[PDB]
């Protein structure tokens, strides 16, 4: 039946700043909460500010080295850390901004807040749009992430929880979190993402873990255009063959909506109802379940489609007309929730996607 969801924002992420041109924008969390403020959803959620974690709570990944050089590096001082800037990738990509480490903090502070809480069985669902920062390496930045907020949570996760299932929708390949489990049964990770001179370069359907993990890492390639008819055919099938063969007692999906049509970075062509389709799918398993942001560079559809999935959570009816807003402007020039694909090819034929999922189902045959 209906869940209890809490969700967990501060309003201070809005304010940090990657810098002019750089494609990441904290500022759409912020428009995500204003719009399902003025939707009504907060009658229904309880809502947490996360604390700030502490250099040592994301030390159970990340190296000491690495948590002290966030901590301490600033715009001010970036002269004097040239060797280790290098050293982390820090650079265009993983800019040094103001309030860089209090940005990690918080969001942080709400995936571990969120797995915090549901171990305690205090919640169904916990909701973190600031966090699903996947790329992040336990000694270094990538990609936009500089803190493995994903792999914390579940580490978290893990002290209750013998199995756990992460489910990864953004376009890009969930490598940090993949990496991080690579090597154990404990964590099964699966991505679907573009593959082919995209960012990381990894996420290749051989890749499918190694000793204790080989068959735990399961990855989706995907080509430009996917629509939400070729991806639907797919999510729930192997989503369900996962549910049966592993089991797990805690899932955690990445929600990264650069997967839907018209984003600045990627090349998919979902509406934000195909996009929500695979937390309907996931919530259907009844299972406690940690849902987090990730990706997304056109700010109107993150906002949108963030606010149309946590009325899934809720399982709360919303209007297409959006109701006025803070930023009601930035919804032009129809001021509608859902979104239209595009005319861009689908480069996934029927054939392809059938043939892929062929293929990890054998690969899902070889579980215990
Ligand atoms: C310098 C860019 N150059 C790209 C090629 C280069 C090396 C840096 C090889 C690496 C690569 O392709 N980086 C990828 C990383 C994607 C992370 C997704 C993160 C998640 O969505 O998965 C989850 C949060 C990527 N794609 C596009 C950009 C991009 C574009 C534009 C800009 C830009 O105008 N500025 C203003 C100075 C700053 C940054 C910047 C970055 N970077
Ligand atoms: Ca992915
Ligand atoms: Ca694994
Ligand atoms: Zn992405």
């Amino acid at each position: 039946g209906k869940k209890k969801v809490c969700y967990y924002y501060d309003g201070d992420i809005g304010n940090y700043y990657y810098g002019q041109g750089h494609p990441m924008k904290p500022h759409r969390i912020r428009m995500t909460h204003n719009l399902l403020l003025n939707y009504g959803l907060y009658r229904k959620m309880e809502i947490y500010r996360p604390h700030k974690a502490t250099a040592e709570e994301m030390t159970k990944y990340h190296s000491d080295e690495y948590i002290k050089f966030l901590r301490s590096i600033r715009p001010d001082n970036m002269s004097e850390y040239s060797k280790q800037m290098q050293r982390f990738n820090v650079g265009e990509d993983c800019p040094v901004f103001d309030g860089l480490f209090e940005f990690c903090q918080l969001s942080t502070g709400g995936s571990v807040a969120g797995a915090v809480k549901l171990n305690r069985q205090q919640t169904d669902m916990a909701v973190n749009w600031a966090g699903g920062l996947h790329h992040a390496k336990k000694s270094e930045a990538s990609g936009f992430c500089y803190v493995n907020d994903i792999v914390l949570a579940i580490l978290e996760l893990l002290k209750y929880h013998q199995r756990v299932l992460y489910i990864d929708i953004d376009i890009h390949h969930g490598d940090g979190v993949e990496e991080a489990f690579y090597t154990t049964d404990r964590v099964m990770t699966v991505s679907f993402h573009k593959y082919g001179e995209y960012f990381p370069g990894t996420g290749d359907l051989r890749d499918i873990g190694a000793g204790k993990g080989k068959y735990y890492a399961v990855n989706f390639p995907m080509r430009d255009g996917i629509d939400d008819e070729s991806y639907g055919q797919i999510f729930k099938p192997i989503i369900s063959k996962v549910m049966e063969m592993y089991q797990p007692s805690a899932v955690v999906l990445q929600c990264g909506a650069d997967s839907l049509s018209g984003d600045r970075l990627g090349c998919f062509n979902l509406t934000v109802k195909g996009h929500a389709k695979c937390v309907e799918v996931v919530k259907t398993f009844n299972l406690p379940l940690l849902m987090l942001g990730g990706g997304g560079y056109t700010i109107r559809n993150v906002a949108r489609c963030w606010t149309y999935e946590t009325a899934v959570a809720l399982d709360c009816e919303i209007p297409n007309e959006l109701p006025y807003n803070d930023y009601f402007e930035y919804f032009g020039p129809d001021f509608k929730l859902h979104i239209s694909p595009s005319n861009m090819t689908n480069q996934n034929t029927p054939e392809y996607m059938e043939k892929i999922k062929q293929r990890l189902f054998e690969n899902l045959r070889m579980l215990p």
